[PDB]
């Protein structure tokens, strides 16, 4: 019921057709890991694969690897404090967590021979037989962490920090983002229930309240992430770039910024294939745009010809067919989001995911809101354009079988359907995968059985759940005025999602390779664009749905005021939160000072000043006469006093 | 025709009534300067004053003071490079400019006994007799710098950098701002002449062109000021705070950020008197607002009753009376801007001027544009409100002596009057002060005569001319669509102002005390607010003056589009100028690395890994049996190879 001290496990699938190649690749593989010091053990595997097992035998090699990497961060402004002990006295001062151990094991299996490692990245030239490298999961800790989280109402700061200790900094930021979003969701939750009782449908004051809250939360989290990165000491790691393993280069570069020549790729080949997203996004506009308008017009056509024999669940049934249908059609578009992104050669693995997301978000931006956008910005202001699409469907239904009444209250029903049915099918997909999983020395067989299962588990992507919580922010920031129970219905989800995603890392995936990132990433832009867009369409909805024919005086002012209510209250909160004097920033200017105070500690009056007058009076004697005779006029300071006093009475005589 | 090596000159006016006090103060003063090492010479003065003359005699004291201050900056991240030589080998590597010399002389006369100086700040408790401390001006360099500038068409980067060498960094930023504003003025200058020929009055395309240029200039200067601060090595000096001499404190503070206890002032007493500006600004609103409406209504009343017997110069004569009258009434309001600011106890001398300016700018914001604002936002859209003020003046003129026709083209005449007549009276005031100035050992009398004049000169404030060039940007960013020759008429001024202000430091003022500031200061906000406000009222003017009755569809869209044309092109240029890879930033990451590479240089394979297996096999022998017998199953890596190969054929047998 425990591990055997193993750090990482390499899969190395061996097929039948490339048998002699994979066998010769294996002995070349197992040679390479032994040079960098990995104590190696080979075990059996399923589908005729060979799971080799690695660990660091020599601690003083391993502590030197810790001492090398801690020196490597200290050069880049990551660590303010120097190690100062070339022998392991620095390591006894600051001990290695299990995250900092496993990364430096993973660096010794991935870094090339330039950086002192055996690079066994699978996507490079040979070893296409190595399928995956993974650390084994500790089920002993894992059972406690679920149990201790499931009994807890709230999550303390020591609960989030324990995730950093064993799962890395990038995984711990997702729970630290979620917890600080779960807590900040209660403010439009409770006020979204009070606006349901008091204010009624489409109030103006809730839109100004939500557009205030979405600034206050987002500016608070940007302050909180620079405090947490100080606390884990990962502040500034985004400034470090790490080169990509599968990055291809045409030539090496000269005149570098770091100083040593780097391998580069001419951007005219990259800006060609980056321009390929412009027809790809525009086709995906008219893919999803034609898809919504053929479901939305058909849905409004069916309530006119059947007159609703069932209830309103039957009236919106293709819209329900869209929400159960969208996580499939998001799956095919994320595949084209990743193939188009890997085709573009990106330099760093930070700037590779920094442009994956702004392709991944915009594609998810279309498929999650343009169904709602067509209700409140096409159907409500002018449904006269869809009247060709209605009678076109009337041409079929008469041949098949052998008065528009545009309701302003359609979106509040539609926002209700996008809220709960997406929350059902999400919690359906977070319950069905729990329900779809449900020789050799005769001692480690149960140990080996959990490993043989763990290769079948997929990797856990942290970005796959940021994209949900950002899209969950989009319903609250933009369209929550249509149904202010959404912030009430998201808050019950974010409690269980904080324990559902804790369960998803627990049993439905292997342990991720621990990484280091300062911020959440490029989501801080996508959380900020949704906040600003949640000022315009939060005000433009409450003007239309609360509607006299609609005047452009009314819309263009209600947009301009609330969008400039945003920019004022953005500058107020940025002013206020600058003056909160965060404890992560007080310590950083402090602890930098004592290290300089260390080097500070590393390193008569009248009688002196006459001697340089004696010095210059020798040099006029050796060789001008205005300059020397000016200064030697009053030689000592006592001579300056008496002449200074006698010039007063000389003036006082006059 | 040269100085005598003197650094600073202290005035110390001695009156008749406090004669014995000032005389006893003088001997106490001249005692204090001799302790910190100032070689002292006393000379005569006018109005029965005693000009004492100071210099540093001992160079090794003075080099240690240089070595102390260079260490002081290096602790705060100012200097990337360490001095590394406690003896003066560091100083021979990087020599002292005359600016860095005079500041450290001035620090020894101002810093208290805590920081190792004799604080002789005049505004502290005793020595109210010391009037001013000033460095003497070098007329030898000064005659060359005017002559070499007056022949030059353009100013090279070595011309601006010479100002830093003798006048400090804060003075050199004003010319570096002016030169980079003079050069960026030619873009709406030439395009403002082409819009005069082609487009005519109040074009829309020029407003989008100017609102583009005002982002491109301002974002360029913000990039350029972090390059110049790197080049002078003053980058980050704003992060250093310097305490104020005249700051009063109630008690010392505990738990500090630097570590040592500081003297503080409870903010409830300061936020009381900071709230005093709210009635002060609102009264100055209705001071200047009532002042414009009683001149503007009277001016439009005089063209109706006299029918213009003279020409249009006679028609706008109270508006001309306002522009010749405003530098006087700006003088009285700047006095209340400085008395109200000094009454508020500010901590640092940086944050003292950082709130002086936003009082000084807003007060100058009212008196320079609200005359134009009432033309284009009250008179043009609805002049029906001023009709009481007309017939009120008609009640007087009939008793004195015993049909509105609102012209849309009034502002283009009025913008012409605010352009050239302000430029006349400015160049009048920059020519009239040149035209209003036009015993003792018998050797230094001509030397002493230039000093006796120089006490009568006032100090040169750098902020007094930033406020002009920011206000000059306000006419271009906001109201240049009314008269696009303004950018043509400002460009001829900014050439001569670049040599006029070079003349004003030359003869019409003493040499300023050299300081150190990273940016221009809080003008970067006031240049940025004017840029954003130059998007709204640059579009709202061209809608009204080019005008059918005016629809709120038209105004509210023309505001919303151009103001969102601003925020898009702000984010584009911030994206583009981030990717220009400025040479001031390439060197900073470079030169930081070699200093870390210095500390980097300050600090078998298979045969090792079996020994820890031999280590653990002794410890199972001393004492678990799954963990040990797993790892000692395949002891050496060659044993891992053969079992790893035989598991393949075992699988291949199956």
């Amino acid at each position: 019921e425990s591990n055997f001290g193993v750090d990482f496990v390499i899969h190395y699938k061996v097929p039948a057709a490339e048998r002699d190649e994979a066998e010769a690749g294996f002995v070349q593989l197992i040679r390479a890991l032994t040079t960098v010091g990995l104590a190696t053990e080979v075990r059996h595997g399923e589908n005729e694969s060979l799971l080799v097992f690695v660990k660091v035998a020599s601690p003083d090699l391993f502590a030197k690897q810790v001492y090398r990497a801690r020196l490597g961060d200290w050069l880049h402004g990551v660590r303010v404090s120097a190690p100062h002990n070339d022998i392991a006295q620095a390591l006894q001062d600051e001990p290695v967590v299990e995250a900092e151990r496993l990364r430096l094991i993973y660096l010794m299996i991935t870094k090339p021979h330039n950086e002192g490692g055996a690079g066994v990245t699978p996507t490079n030239a040979k070893w296409k037989h190595v399928e995956s490298i993974f650390p084994l999961h500790s089920h002993s800790f894992n059972k406690e962490w679920i149990k201790k989280w499931s009994s807890k109402y709230t999550l303390e700061q020591t609960d989030i920090d324990n995730i950093r200790d064993k799962f890395g900094e990038s995984v711990a930021f997702y729970f630290a983002f979620l917890r600080s979003y779960f807590r900040f969701l209660v403010i439009p939750s409770a006020f979204g229930f009070g606006a349901w009782l008091l204010l009624g449908q489409f109030s103006y004051l809730y839109a100004l309240l939500c557009g205030l809250w979405s600034v206050v939360f987002f500016e608070y989290w940007k302050k909180q992430e620079v405090d947490l990165a100080v606390q884990w000491g990962v502040r500034g790691v985004s400034s470090i770039q790490q080169s990509r393993p599968e990055f291809e280069w045409e030539h090496e570069a000269e005149d570098p910024i770091t100083g040593e020549p780097v391998k580069v790729y001419p951007p005219m080949k990259r800006v060609k294939t980056q321009l390929l997203q412009i027809p790809f996004a525009l086709a995906c506009v008219v893919a999803l745009g034609a898809l919504i308008v053929t479901c939305n017009s058909l849905e409004v056509f069916i309530n006119e010809v059947y007159s609703g024999p069932g209830k309103q669940y039957l009236g919106f049934l293709p819209t329900i067919f869209l929400v159960i249908g969208t996580p499939t059609i998001s799956g095919v578009l994320m595949g084209a989001a990743e193939k188009l992104n890997a085709m573009e050669n990106y330099a760093t693995v930070d700037a590779h995911d920094a442009a994956l997301i702004q392709k991944q978000f915009v594609l998810n931006f279309m498929t999650s809101y343009m169904a709602l956008f067509f209700t409140a910005f096409v159907y409500i202001p002018f449904g006269h354009i869809l009247h060709p699409f209605l009678n076109f469907w009337r041409a079929t239904a008469q041949t098949l079988t052998f008065e528009f009444q545009i309701n302003p209250a359609r979106i509040s029903n539609q926002m209700f359907y996008f809220t709960v049915t997406a929350q059902i099918v999400n919690f359906a997909t977070e319950v069905v995968v729990p329900y779809i999983k449900q020789e050799d020395h005769e001692e480690e067989a149960e140990f080996l059985q959990r490993v043989r299962e763990e290769c079948t588990l997929e990797e856990y992507d942290v970005s796959g759940d940021y994209r949900e919580m950002v899209m969950q922010f989009g319903y609250v920031a933009m369209f929550s005025v249509a149904w202010p129970l959404a912030a009430c219905c998201f808050l019950v989800n974010n409690w269980v999602e904080l324990r559902s995603d804790a369960l998803k890392i627990a049993i439905s995936s292997r342990r991720p390779i621990p990484w280091r990132t300062d911020s959440i990433g490029p989501w801080l832009t996508a959380l900020s664009f949704l906040s600003w867009l949640g000022s315009i369409t939060s005000s433009a909805i409450v003007y239309l749905c609360s509607n006299s024919p609609l005047k452009a005086w009314g819309l263009l002012l209600s947009i301009l005021f609330a969008e400039h209510f945003y920019l004022v209250v953005q500058l107020a909160v940025r002013f206020v939160l600058s003056k909160l004097d965060s404890p992560g920033l007080q310590k950083e200017r402090k602890e930098r000072f004592q290290t300089k105070k260390r080097l500070l500690q590393e390193n008569e009056h009248s009688e002196k000043i006459t001697r340089e007058a004696l010095e210059e009076e020798a040099r006029q004697a050796s060789i001008g006469t205005p300059e020397e005779m000016f200064w030697q006029r009053q030689r000592g300071m006592q001579e300056t006093i008496e002449i200074g006093r006698r010039m007063i009475e000389q003036q006082l005589a006059a």
